[PDB]
């Protein structure tokens, strides 16, 4: 049990993450939608000392959407809480900016929300 | 790059990142007067080999609210693009997640904006 491990978000990316004991998140994400192939990396951060009173674990990371196949010009960040359970879930929401000219800087910016889980829906 | 450096934001906020060769964002977060219980790790990614034709560059870091002194339990990431020149800007928004039960769930999100510049108000 722990964020340590590998999910799947609703539309079935999947994301492979260590959480390191300094608070470090690392790994790589597959997404099964967008301008997207194959494994990207990932970094971010979460916290290591959760409090006790049944709250979830806050976390974010980000994805630069560029490796050796492909490069869409783009950046998403996931925000969210990890919830422990039988069920374990990490819940986000999400933010993705696309480089832009000045002109279409106005709508450079997709928000939304994914769900993961360690069984793939 | 353009990206390595000390940034400012409007609220008194400060950040210094090193972009490495390969997407790596890695740096300190912290606050105007810069005392060590307002410094915080920083992680991120951005698009290395960005367009060439005017656009941005993608960009993307999180700030878990712990460090050795205080922890908020919450989490900060910052989606935006680096616009270069002489009067070089990081556009941004954010959303600042806490960790909380499930019934205090729907309103554990925060959303802004924010804007960083080169130039220490």
């Amino acid at each position: 049990a722990g964020i340590t491990g590998t999910w799947y978000n609703q539309l079935g990316s999947t994301f492979i993450v260590t959480a390191g004991a300094d608070g470090a998140l690392t790994g790589t994400y597959e997404s099964a939608v967008g301008n997207a192939e194959s494994r990207y990396v990932l970094t971010g951060r979460y916290d290591s000392a959760p409090a006790t009173d049944g709250s979830g674990t806050a976390l974010g990371w980000t994805v630069a959407w560029k490796n050796n196949y492909r490069n869409a010009h783009s950046a998403t960040t996931w925000s969210g809480q990890y919830v422990g359970g039988a069920e374990a879930r990490i819940n986000t929401q999400w933010l993705l900016t696309s480089g832009t000219t000045e002109a279409n800087a106005w709508k450079s910016t997709l928000v939304g929300h994914d769900t993961f889980t360690k069984v793939k829906p």
